[PDB]
């Protein structure tokens, strides 16, 4: 994977280019108006060490930070998410497992429209890594999500439990 990262709109200013995890940025670049992704699926990070807001960029150009949802041109660690063969996903009416469950293979825009709950208070990934989003069509805060078990919304770093949409990490 390749991403080059602008400290200007539309491609300009003071840029850095990654081919790996970086988990502090902050020596490179002071802030981040713009992306290009040659290759690879990519997790940014308001914070370093892959903390605070997140942001799903695949392959292609961002000119300003709106195209990729920032709320901010603040970006201070980045994350070359690995390859997925496949995607499978348990979402949970109840914490530990509990309660109706749904299993995804494929992108959902609108959780409702499926499973009619406004929250999800567990979830199994069997399969590839995903980004979970609080509102439908891809919008509010993102949470990327490794195989693994999250027993509650703790686990993959929201302060509720609030899911409207989910897509599967691939290229």
């Amino acid at each position: 994977g390749k991403i080059t990262l602008y400290e200007d709109r539309g491609f300009q200013g003071r840029h850095y280019e990654c081919s790996s995890d970086h988990p502090n940025l902050q020596p490179y670049l002071s802030r981040c108006n713009s992306a290009s992704v040659d290759s690879g699926c990519w997790m940014l990070y308001e914070q370093p060490n892959y903390s605070g807001l997140q942001y799903f960029l695949r392959r292609g150009d961002y000119a300003d930070h709106q195209q990729w949802m920032g709320l901010s041109d603040s970006v201070r660690s980045c994350r070359l998410i690995p390859h997925s063969g496949s995607h499978r996903i348990r979402l949970y009416e109840r914490e530990d497992y509990r309660g109706q469950m749904i299993e995804f293979t494929e992108d959902c825009s609108c959780l409702q429209d499926r499973f009619r709950f406004n929250e999800i208070h567990s979830l199994n990934v069997l399969e590839g890594s995903w980004v979970l989003y609080e509102l439908s069509n891809y919008r509010g805060r993102q949470y990327l999500l490794m195989p693994g078990d999250y027993r509650r919304y703790q686990d993959w770093g929201a302060t509720n439990a609030r899911v409207g949409s989910l897509r599967r990490v691939i290229d």
